[PDB]
Parts: structure tokens; sequence; C-alpha cells
């Protein structure tokens, strides 16, 4: 029922998810004067060379791939958070222009899209139980910024045209996260919520400062979903952002100066 057209976009989300309304929902602007370092805060662990990815799927709000999570095999850990988070899935939200499509903006700057990798904390056993928690998810964002191609992203645009609308997946195995990271670890947190229904606020936001830059004819293919099933009229899959919500009484750090 929800999305992100006119009638159904994220103005009306309070009405099925009051939560919307709430004191620590995402994303925020990152007022970049304003963020503190924070030289207590370590450096971030990521380790994927375990990963298992299993399948990418169009949910109808974006595309996503999954990874196997009943193992310690690919986890992310330091930084901010205590104790060991495991990978789900990654996404992406993206716009209809070049000037528009991250979720979370830079000093009101916004990036072509923003990449989500979802992880939950293992103390909590499964998903289901994490996102009931303050603590329960970890949320790396990175920003995307068209320029050159990004080898590592081709293999996903390749399948997109495989799973063009809402319920489609196809098996997609062997793809290594790795090569989605930019160079540099530095990044921002704060403590947020889901961007999407149920909008829970129950997520550490990591997001790393260093944008990755993607290729023009990359992005384009993002813009060439569609967000409704096979035989309904076609709508593309463009502009799947939630606007930045209020910060109230939240501090932003930085692991940088
Ligand atoms: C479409 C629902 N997506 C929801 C529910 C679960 C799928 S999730 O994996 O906990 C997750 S992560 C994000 S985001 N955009 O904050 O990273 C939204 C969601
Ligand atoms: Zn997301």
């Amino acid at each position: 029922h929800w999305g992100y057209g006119k009638h159904n976009g994220p103005e009306h989300w309070h009405k099925d998810f009051p939560i919307a309304k709430g004191e620590r929902q995402s994303p925020v602007d990152i007022d970049t004067h304003t963020a503190k370092y924070d030289p207590s805060l370590k450096p971030l662990s990521v380790s994927y060379d375990q990963a298992t990815s299993l399948r990418i799927l169009n949910n109808g709000h974006s595309f996503q791939v999954t990874f196997d999570d009943s193992q310690d095999k690919a986890v992310l850990k330091g930084g901010p958070l205590d104790g060991t988070y495991r990978l789900l899935q990654f996404h992406f939200h993206w716009g209809s222009l070049d000037g528009q499509g991250s979720e979370h903006t830079v000093d009101k700057k916004k990036y072509a899209a923003e990449l989500h990798l979802v992880h939950w904390n293992t103390k909590y056993g499964d998903v289901g139980k994490a996102v009931q928690q303050p603590d329960g998810l970890a949320v790396l964002g990175i920003f995307l910024k068209v320029g050159s191609a990004k080898p590592g992203l081709q293999k996903v645009v390749d399948v997109l045209d495989s799973i063009k609308t809402e319920g489609k997946s196809a098996d997609f195995t062997n793809f290594d996260p790795r090569g989605l990271l930019p160079e540099s670890l530095d990044y921002w947190t704060y403590p947020g919520s889901l961007t999407t229904p149920p909008l829970a606020e129950c997520v550490t936001w990591i997001v790393l400062k260093e944008p990755i830059s993607v290729s023009s004819e990359q992005v384009l293919k993002f813009r060439k979903l569609n967000f409704n099933g096979e035989g309904e009229p076609e709508e593309l899959m463009v502009d799947n952002w939630r606007p930045a919500q209020p910060l109230k009484n939240r501090q932003i750090k930085a692991s940088f100066k």
C-alpha cells in the first residue's frame, strides 16, 4: 500500500506508521560543521571475505541482494558498535535525475543514489527480534556520484533486466560486496531508524564520507526498473528515497577531523 507516489508517499506514511513522527527518524542532513569529532570512536571492521550472496529481487520498492546470514560469514564490527553484526542484504535508493536520489544529505547536498548494507546484531538471534531493539541493526550507507564506472557494480547492473517488475527474483551467487566500498572507511554515525515502513527506531547509522563513482550508463539501468508487477501499467522505479527528517535531540559524531 505504501510507496513513493503522490498519494502513498512519505508524507502519508504516518497514518499507518505513527512512529514516522518519532524522535529518532532517518534519514537526516549531516551538517559537517556541527558534527562532533569523537576520538573514542574505533575504526570500522568490515569482514566480507566469506560472504555468500544468494538471490537478487525486485520487491516493488527497490531491488535487493540477499546473503546467507545463518553463520558469521560477513560481519561488521567496531566503529560505534558493540558486538557482531551480520550482513543480511544490500539495496539502493536513487533518483530520476543525477541531482537527487540519496536519502542522507551532506550540507544539504544530495547525491545520485545511496547504497545501504544492512546488518543485524547477532545477540538477538534473528532479524525479526533485532528490529524491536534500539541497537538491533547497523546500516552502512554509501553515496554514489556520477562519474567513472564502478567495475564491482557491473555484475548487478547486468542482471537487472531479469528482475524488471515487482516480485521477480534471480539466482545471484558469488557476488563480492567488497567491490562496492570506497577506499576510505571514515564515517559519521548517529542513532536512527529504518527509512521505509515500518520505520522502526532500531538502527545505528554509519554513513561513509567518501562516495563511490558510478557511470551514467550504470545509474540509467536502475531507472529502467518498474515499481509495478508484470501486466500492470508501467511506472518507472525512480525517486525511491525518503526526505531528511528532523534531527531533534541527537548529535552526529564523526570518526575523522
Ligand atoms: C522494504 C522494507 N525494508 C525494510 C525492512 C527490512 C527489509 S530491513 O532489511 O530491516 C530494512 S533496512 C531498510 S533501510 N532503507 O533503512 O536500510 C529498510 C528495511
Ligand atoms: Zn535503504
